[PDB]
């Protein structure tokens, strides 16, 4: 076993959402899933077919996410593998349709921040994740203050609580 | 320090496994009943790995061939409340999401009839878990729009999954 | 290049735990809400590690030693975006289909109240993710007809689970 | 040539009342199911009418004040499909989310302690279905800001199901 | 408010799922619910298209239960209500995927059972369901003997339950 | 007897109507985060009949206008339990079935911009629930081939939903 790093770029204002599935209507069910969640919404997909011809299939709406979600496929390079990248759109917007589309066995990632998708490599094109590395480690227990703070926010920024 | 090991997954042709993580000795009639109540044909075998107590392989089956890979695959990785299912006249997107609704159901870890291979780390004496999978191949290229209207053909007029 | 690290789980007798990966800050409120609906009379704590900006560890409880258990815990496996939830008084089938709903969540890796370890890969310093879980122990044997009807007979007349 | 006919539906202090449509005799172990695995000591009656062959009343149960109250609505509403479930120690939100994934239900018509009623169409002497429900009265005028700041509160400070 | 009896037809061998959904895809994604839930089954789907050209859109892949659906929707005549007949499959294998299509909003039956829909009409050409009556009314109350056999049943029979 | 009243609904060009029943009071907040937490842009208001105790008409919203939709709809409709939502820059697609999922949420009547009547049964006095909608009209007739293929433009050339 080999483990290898695979960096993720993520442009200001994307958020990237990584799994596994199977079966190539995995494609299909994906575009539809994010176009039919928001209007408005700007996405790529991709997702590794496993076998056969072994394509990196994709759909896409713009051609940036496209690109995108295709580079990482191809990074990444593990069968079954999808990657979604989401402009116009949070992750918690689609996630629940993405996780109940039935060829969707997994998410990995849901995020923003710096993040490492871990591989393993057992043999020449014997790809799997194995994990990710969102973001950071913590610096501290929040407090009372750092509470208040994060109730606020919900409520009067972002507005998802009263 | 901690022991990766490789587990190749016998696959015979027609059918599919679907390998995941749960707990609670009721997992494996819940998932039983998961299979049979989504496909009246369906043919199946399922064990599960108990972790705690006695820490037998439980499973159920109404096929003994895959009752018998689904031990046989159980025993080979030998991970505490680890799952194992083969399924002949199902597809897995036909029963998969009433798996994942199975309240002892935590995880999936993969969904395949492709060559499979799972990671598992041994970390002490008989202490194992899944670490992930080596599911089919890696990629060969990327598909181009001509591909993309053969796959579209496919779904429509071959599988007549799409309109 | 990666450093694995075990992460051994303590469980006091009556407490479950719950871990698995989530993103997005709300994730501490919408599962204190998952947890507190779902049974009266729980109690539970649950804490999240928030994985940029301030970096901390998020947490509600209704119970002080709960509580510092998922603090505690989340500490200790110190990788952004992980969520532990420790129970009393409820069985994690009692809450975890509400878990899996809560649109912030996005993987489970373990439920249980076994010996439990996590296996958390660091890749720089302060850049750690969970790799997987040991949950229990391996198998000591495959279930016998006989193993097979204690198992029925407890879910049936003890627990209640089934008819 | 349709009668319309009221039921009404007693509501004991410390019970809530749940009315659905399903349909296949397996509705009522599945309920059964559905509520004992959501919360630890609810005590519960589930009645099903069966609506072809022997037609049966169908029921299970951990309390018989409740398996009573559950059989009689049955025997009044006296339309196929129909369930009715009565619970004690669980509000009808610990449960709802499972009984509406049970497979054999089709609808839920009402979850309340509040004064009920149903409205049942009787097209045929042993023929009927229902058309609705009547739950709890009619409102008295339009919320305050005040109002809402005692909601708020209700909800935050008493119930503690948000913060 | 005239209250109409629709009687509905029902073939030894098929199941009727009756329910009520929205916007014109609601056609398309009952098809795909039926064909992605068991590999065998033969079905037809029609949906009332209650505004604009107002027809009734159908799928199938089984002439005779195509136009049992189309005949069905043809006769309740209600905006935004969907027929569905299936052979092969029975409603426990896809009444969940059906709940979860987006466009569904309520399904009012799902059976084998003589059965009747109860559909009001308030205007000309403005009609909606009421209800159902799904076979008939209780003739008794389950002894511990019928619970024995019932159990039995599900167990040894159509092995739903162990 | 039965006292059967229509209530005609507006909907503005632009919004849609979502109309259902539930119960307890913290469906109005629950609605709310169903709502803000499905799409970035969406406008909305949403009301609920309280159906006991001080019985108000409970309301959330972020755009005045549809506020006042809802409450008055809720005011004309007088049914207890029944919630009505108006939307603006969000399809009944976009956030259906996180509505569905809402603990509260026994069942959904209409998701519409249709013309659309609601018919409410009056009982007794101050006892009024849901029997039905009428949503849009009738069929003018069955779909042919020419009209399909034109149905299967629409959907993956206009509005892109399909393939
Ligand atoms: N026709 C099909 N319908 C549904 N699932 C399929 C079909 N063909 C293959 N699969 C699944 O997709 C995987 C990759 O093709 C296979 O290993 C199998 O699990
Ligand atoms: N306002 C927001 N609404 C929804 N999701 C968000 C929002 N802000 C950040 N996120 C997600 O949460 C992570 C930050 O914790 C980001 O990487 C992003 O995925
Ligand atoms: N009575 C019970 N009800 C539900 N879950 C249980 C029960 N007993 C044990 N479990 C769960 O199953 C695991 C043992 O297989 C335990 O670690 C615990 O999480
Ligand atoms: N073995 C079975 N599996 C699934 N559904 C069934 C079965 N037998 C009957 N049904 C359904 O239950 C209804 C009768 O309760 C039938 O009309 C049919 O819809
Ligand atoms: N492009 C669209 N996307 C989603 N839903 C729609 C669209 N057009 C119409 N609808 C919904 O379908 C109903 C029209 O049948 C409308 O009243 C509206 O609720
Ligand atoms: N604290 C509570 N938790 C859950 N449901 C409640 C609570 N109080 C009342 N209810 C439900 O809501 C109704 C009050 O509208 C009651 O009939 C009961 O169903």
């Amino acid at each position: 076993i080999k483990f290898e790093l695979i960096d993720v770029p993520i442009p200001q204002g994307t958020n990237v959402i990584i799994g596994q599935a199977h079966f190539i209507k995995t494609v299909e069910d994906l575009y539809e899933a994010l176009v039919t969640s928001v209007p408005g919404v700007k996405f790529g997909i991709a997702f590794c077919e496993a076998s056969g011809k072994r394509l990196v299939r994709h759909e896409a709406n713009d051609e940036e996410l496209r690109n995108l979600a295709i580079d990482l496929c191809k990074k990444i390079a593990a069968g079954h593998v999808f990657v979604i990248y989401i402009r116009n759109a949070w992750p918690i917007n689609v996630l629940n349709a993405i996780k109940n589309v039935p060829e969707v066995v997994r998410i990995f990632a849901a995020t923003a921040n710096p993040l490492k998708v871990i591989v393993a490599e057992v043999e020449p094109e014997r790809r799997g994740v194995v994990g990710v590395v969102d973001g950071h480690s913590p610096l501290g227990v929040e407090t009372e203050k750092d509470r208040e703070e994060r109730k606020k926010f919900l409520r009067e920024v972002v507005k998802y609580k009263l």
